[PDB]
């Protein structure tokens, strides 16, 4: 599966390498980013699977 994509911005990445991913998630505003996904899923709010993966992802502690 070549290029990446992020759910969270709605956008496809053109190259999906270590750094380059790296580098999309490389700003503390990509975590507010993502309230703008998950803001209307459901007229509610959903504050608690995103740390789970945030946090939880690959290597976060
Ligand atoms: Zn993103």
């Amino acid at each position: 599966m070549p290029k990446f994509y992020c759910d969270y911005c709605d956008t496809y990445l053109t190259h999906d390498s270590p750094s380059v991913r790296k580098t999309h998630c490389s700003g503390r505003k990509h975590k507010e980013n993502v309230k703008d996904y998950y803001q209307k899923w459901m007229e509610e709010q959903a504050q608690s699977l995103i740390d789970k993966t945030t946090a939880a992802f690959q290597q976060g502690k």
